[PDB]
């Protein structure tokens, strides 16, 4: 059976969305841009922070000069750090608590493999830091996902080769760091992003611990 359960963060245990909107909300609001709806804020998930302000300085067709697009992007930074003050275990998606429950009962080691700087914090948030044995820092790694990088190192904080573990993601590039790593991925979503050629369930209720076994048994025939 599969030793390790490697968790992405966001899409997987929660989606920080809503506190990145209000973080780019506050912002736009303070410096005079109109247009910085939910449906705006959808329009930037997965998108880099610098991306994301280039995106909302074209809302009212803006150029700034290289230092206040920094200072900027930093104060966006500060916002969403305060906006992520009120996480809660209520953001936990639906499955999840029960999994790590789990899989910490029968001796399965738990990892998170999450691009978010504010992974440790998130964990504090939402009361889950005790069913985690290891944390892969993103600062650490040489290439971001889709690059494997991440992965191995959460399993190898775990003391497991990838091979012993599965990968839990909601993202097509976190699938192929998953595949790349030598880990069996999960997905979660639907294949016309993720893939056609994984096992994917519709939503985080389905990843139960007997899926998971089942899923395991299932892909070494
Ligand atoms: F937290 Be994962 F990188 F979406
Ligand atoms: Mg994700």
């Amino acid at each position: 059976m599969f030793k390790a359960v490697l968790f992405d963060l966001d899409g997987v245990i929660t989606d920080t969305a809503e506190y990145h909107f209000r973080a780019w909300k506050a912002l736009a609001e303070e410096i005079g841009i109109n247009g910085v709806d939910r449906q705006f804020n959808e329009q930037l998930k997965g998108v880099s922070r610098e991306d994301s302000l280039q995106k909302i300085l074209d809302l009212a067709d803006k150029k700034v000069s290289a230092e206040e697009f920094k200072e900027l992007a930093k104060r966006k930074n500060d916002n969403y750090v305060k906006m992520i003050q009120d996480v809660s275990p209520a953001d936990v998606y639906p499955g999840i608590l029960q999994l790590l429950k789990d899989l910490r009962s029968n001796k399965i080691k738990i990892a998170l493999a999450s691009a978010s700087k504010n992974g440790p914090f998130l964990l504090e948030r939402m009361n889950l830091t005790g069913y985690f044995d290891a944390i892969a820092d993103p600062a650490e790694v040489a290439a971001s996902k889709p690059a494997p990088d991440i992965f191995i190192a959460a399993a190898h904080a775990v003391g497991v080769a990838p091979s012993e573990s599965i990968g839990l993601e909601d993202s097509q590039a976190g699938i192929q760091a998953i595949k790349d790593s030598g880990a069996l991925p999960i997905g979660v979503g639907r294949p016309e992003d993720l893939g056609d050629d994984i096992v994917i369930v519709p939503d985080t209720s389905h990843y139960t611990l007997e899926f998971l076994k089942e899923v395991w048994l299932q892909k070494q025939k």
